[PDB]
């Protein structure tokens, strides 16, 4: 099997297209998504039908170029959990208003697959953009 | 020998609000570098203890009733001098009376004992939220 890190890592390096194949690659069934309360996306969501709708929909539908770009990622001690550094960006359709903003993912895995996902997010800078 | 990161970063969350900054105080490098996220009231990156407590923890301390990090998990990098903390704020902010809770992490490095590095990630809507009259 690919090592954790990798398999986490081609859910952001490559082309919208192959990361998300990746992603719906590795979920388990089960998977619990947290998004943070603060985001517009807010919520834990559970299995990847209702990750489609209630998140990576949205950041496709309401956003230009909605971007995670990661600056580190980092292997826990004594846990399959993998913890992502990085930026998002983009621009909020109905006002026009482009933003960046910091976040960390963390990631938790079972026989290499994605179990539990967890966003922190520099969430006024997101709800900022969304203001007209 | 210094004592374990681990022991150290938690010795800055774990007591009361004087021992944690005691603890803090006596970790902290000298060339200390620590970033509050941009969102987040007093966002910026701060160069030593001084200039940290003049912009972060006072005002912790005076705009706020009984501002807390609770931590609830402590993970450390392996092969690395890094302790990564996830958690929670709890806060009342004086000028409104509003309190808020907001989920954080925060990305610690060390070098040989000493705390060179500090990253704040936080859920920062809800952090200004409370701010609003
Ligand atoms: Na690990
Ligand atoms: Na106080």
């Amino acid at each position: 099997p690919k090592a954790n890190l990798e398999i986490i890592r081609s859910t952001y390096e490559g082309s919208a297209s192959s990361n998300a194949k990746h992603l719906a690659e590795a979920l388990s069934e089960k998977v619990e998504w947290t998004e943070a309360e603060g985001f517009p996306y807010g919520g834990t969501y559970i299995g990847v039908e209702a990750i489609m709708e209630n998140v990576f929909s949205r950041l496709g539908s309401e956003w230009n170029d909605y971007k995670a770009s990661v600056n580190m990622y980092h292997e826990v001690s004594g846990k399959d959990v993998i913890i992502a550094e990085g930026m998002y960006s983009g621009v909020y359709k109905d006002t026009g208003k482009s933003f960046e903003a910091e976040f960390v993912h963390v990631w938790q895995l079972e026989n290499g697959k994605i179990v539990k996902f967890k966003q922190y997010v520099d969430s006024h800078l997101v709800r900022e953009a969304m203001k007209s």
